[PDB]
C-alpha cells in the first residue's frame, strides 16, 4: 500500500522510505519484494526493499522498470556500524553521476560489468546513529541496467582491498533515490 515515510517489514521484506518533506513523491509497497515509486518535481527521497539486517555475502536479484526523468539513482544501498559506513552499489542513474566529486580508489568487475570505486566523507551529517562523521563508499556500474543480480561479496571484497573494513551490517535494500526530479520505477527484490 501507499504509505508515508517509515520503515518496517512488508510481505517478508524490510522496507525503508524517507523524504525531505518537499512533496511530489508517492511510495507504494507491493506484493512480495516489489515496491513502486512515482514522483514529479520532487525533493530528495529514498525508498526501497531488502533485508534488516543484511549480510556481507548476499546475492541480490532485482528486476522491473526504472524510468528516471532527471537526477535519480537505482542501487543496492545500506549501512554498517563499527565502522559507520553508508554505501552504494549503483546500477543505473539519470542525468547525474553520483560519484561526481568523489575520490576514485579503483575498479572492480562484477556481474557483467566493470564498476568504478569511490569514497567520500560526510562530516556531521545525519545517519543511522544520528549526527555523525562517516565515509561513504561507492561502486558505480559502467553498463547501466534496471534488472540483474548483484553479488555484494565482490564489492565488499574490493572495498576491503582499498582500505574498507565493514563491521556490523545494518539494513541492505535495493533503493531508488530521487533529487528534485521526476520519474517512475517498479522494482522487485528477491
Amino acid at each position: 500500500q501507499t504509505i508515508q515515510p517509515g520503515t518496517g517489514y512488508n510481505n517478508g521484506y524490510f522496507y525503508s522510505y524517507w523524504n525531505d518533506g518537499h512533496g511530489g513523491v508517492t511510495y507504494t509497497n507491493g506484493p512480495g519484494g516489489q515496491f513502486s515509486v512515482n514522483w514529479s518535481n520532487s525533493g530528495n527521497f529514498v525508498g526501497g526493499k531488502g533485508w534488516q539486517p543484511g549480510t556481507k555475502n548476499k546475492v541480490i536479484n532485482f528486476s522491473g522498470s526504472y524510468n528516471p526523468n532527471g537526477n535519480s539513482y537505482l542501487s543496492v544501498y545500506g549501512w554498517s556500524r563499527n565502522p559507520l559506513i553508508e554505501y552504494y552499489i549503483v546500477e543505473n542513474f539519470g542525468t547525474y553521476n553520483p560519484s561526481t566529486g568523489a575520490t576514485k580508489l579503483g575498479e572492480v568487475t562484477s556481474d557483467g560489468s566493470v564498476y568504478d570505486i569511490y569514497r567520500t566523507q560526510r562530516v556531521n551529517q545525519p545517519s543511522i546513529i544520528g549526527t555523525a562523521t562517516f565515509y561513504q563508499y561507492w561502486s558505480v556500474r559502467r553498463n547501466h541496467r534496471s534488472s540483474g543480480s548483484v553479488n555484494t561479496a565482490n564489492h565488499f571484497n574490493a572495498w576491503a582491498q582499498q582500505g574498507l573494513t565493514l563491521g556490523t551490517m545494518d539494513y541492505q535494500i535495493v533503493a531508488v533515490e530521487g533529487y528534485f526530479s521526476s520519474g517512475s520505477a517498479s522494482i522487485t527484490v528477491s
